[PDB]
């Protein structure tokens, strides 16, 4: 309706640096294909790109530009297809339905096995089905519904993500697709092999909730340290068991509740003594001394037993088991610090140039305006797409320079720590005064 | 409390939290990331469910618990999957050693003794050593975040 | 400027609460919260009178 509005919507502006290190502004038309980029991919790119060694995020965005263009093409093709587009648009609904079905199935099996918001409405319907048809038929129906919902969800996921665009090898490489395939196999097993298998689907909770995933990362981030600490504990237990078998064989007497003598010696062989220590002492708060026969002060070896028990308690139990917890706490602190630093950098710096917000205070152009219009990275992506699509014969000066830099795998054309609004006006004023 | 029953006055003790800021901050140490703690508890429940499934499939016999009946002295607590899950989630979590403490003590002569040892060690190292410590680590991290803020 | 008489009715507790409760916005300035609370402060002055 308004020519000016349409022209403004389809026009973009960027800032580039020439080989002479002089800032320049390029105003170009936005290619139509760029209109097909989805918001989820944009958010993922914004919140996933990592700073390189120099501290600039430009390289990752430049690398992902080609994948973004391919995703735009795939999204246009999908929009050409109505039904598949509609199915893709509702991936979250399918995932939620599958999760609720799995949770309800697990609850039913846990409550009744062995046998023989709308969520409250679904619960009432499931209860009515259980009362009418029984546990077995209801579980079968729920499993069939879960399997159907999962196949639909997988189809929608592959359609929306477009991992097939990268290639079949790329799709196999993706871990999420393999996890979904394993989920489908487990659902099939639960439907056919046995009702218990549905319990495995509970693990999907970790995938659904980010907080639980971070809590698990608290352990997985430095799992090697925890495993090495456990190995050190095992070595200490081995040494203690050697000492006990060499000197304290008799005291290792354990009561046994034999199925239809009430005590047995658990240190006849070194392996058995090691097993007994590693199990009871580690699982007992006091240590290995708790299971050991209680010595008497009259016994000549009582001081030796006291020293042995105290050493085991202070070394194996007090320190190493606490060392694992300390490692976990340190990992928690490191993850929190990393997240805080990443958030601060994201919310207080310019993606393209890295200039701090405080540099733009008390100036004509604010930081919000700078990021929104002057140094928008999506404008750079659109310009790259235009340069690739545009014919060489129609290349302008700046466009030719950008194309040459892209071909030469060079990145100096991106402005680094330089904003025209920041210093150009003051420089022009100083130049006028000098003139 | 004035009319219904004298015991209700106990509820008024909670007002202490409102009066003291230090206690309120200590409670915030837990409330700030309560969702993480609840999700960790749910993960622990899922692990207990899997362990109970394994025990009911293979280690049904060992689940014998002594009972002090009001006026047999032992009962099987794994006849049904729900009962076994309840027994695990209660005793193993409330016992420092783990589920192995309540389980009948195996004998080395038994063929399944290595399986029982492996099961007990896995339960102790996974359910007790990590998750229960993960909750405490989350609380400590929340403390540090609040102090820094 | 001259200080309006109504402003003399503001209580110290409200002043301390405003000083120690206002939170920085995205830009990092506390001005917006104070401007928003100015009307409530005037109403509180009237109520205190
Ligand atoms: N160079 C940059 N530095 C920092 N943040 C940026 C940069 N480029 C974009 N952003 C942020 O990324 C998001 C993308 O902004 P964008 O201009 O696409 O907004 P939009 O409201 O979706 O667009 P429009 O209304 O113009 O169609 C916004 O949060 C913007 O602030
Ligand atoms: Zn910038």
């Amino acid at each position: 309706e308004d020519p000016l509005a349409y022209y403004e919507n389809h026009t973009s502006q960027i800032e580039i640096v020439r080989q002479d290190r002089s800032m320049e502004q390029i105003v170009f038309p936005v290619p139509g294909i760029c209109q097909f980029l989805t918001e989820e991919t944009k958010h993922r790119l914004f919140t996933t790109t990592e700073q390189d060694e120099q501290g600039s995020k430009v390289s990752d965005f430049f690398d992902q530009s080609s994948f973004l263009h391919n995703e735009m093409e795939w999204q246009r093709k999908l929009r050409s297809m109505p039904l598949i587009y509609w199915f893709s648009r509702r991936m979250t609904l399918w995932g939620s339905i599958s999760f609720n079905l799995a949770v309800f199935i697990n609850i039913i099996i846990a409550f009744f096995y062995p046998y023989m918001s709308i969520r409250p409405l679904i619960v009432a319907l499931i209860l009515r089905s259980i009362y009418y048809l029984g546990i077995g038929p209801t579980l079968n129906i729920l499993g069939a519904l879960n399997l159907t919902n999962k196949i639909v969800f997988v189809v929608s996921f592959v359609g929306n993500r477009g991992t097939f665009i990268r290639g079949y090898k790329a799709m196999v490489m993706d871990m999420e697709f393999l996890y979904h395939v394993g989920y489908i196999l487990t659902s099939v097993l639960g439907l056919f092999a046995h009702e218990l298998f549905y319990s495995i689907l509970l693990f999907d909770l970790i995938y659904r909730e980010e907080t639980l995933f971070n809590v698990i990362k608290s352990v997985t981030r430095n799992g090697r340290s925890i495993l090495l600490t456990a190995l050190l504990a095992l070595i200490l237990v081995y040494l203690f068991s050697i000492v006990g078998f060499l000197f304290l064989k008799d005291d290792f007497i354990l009561e046994v509740d034999r199925l239809p003598d009430s005590t047995e010696r658990a240190c006849d062989t070194l392996l058995m003594c090691i097993v007994t220590v590693m199990n009871h002492g580690l699982r007992n708060g006091g240590g290995v001394g708790d299971i050991l026969r209680k010595p008497s002060k009259d016994e000549s070896l009582f001081p030796a037993r006291v020293v042995y028990d105290l050493l085991f308690f202070f070394i194996v139990i007090i320190i190493v088991l606490n060392l694992i917890f300390g490692v976990i706490i340190d990992t928690f602190a490191d993850l929190r610090s990393e997240k805080q630093k990443k958030e601060e950098i994201l919310k207080t710096t310019c993606f393209i140039c890295g200039l701090e917000r405080d540099k733009f205070d008390n100036k004509t152009v604010s930081f919000e305006e700078h990021i929104k219009l002057e140094h928008n990275m999506w404008n750079y992506l659109y310009f790259i797409v235009l340069v690739r699509v545009k014919n060489k014969t129609d290349y302008t000066g700046p466009e030719s320079y950008v194309a040459q830099m892209i071909k030469n795998k060079n990145l100096d054309w991106f402005p680094r720590m330089r904003a025209m609004s920041l210093v150009s006006n003051e420089g022009e004023g100083e130049q006028n005064e000098i003139r």
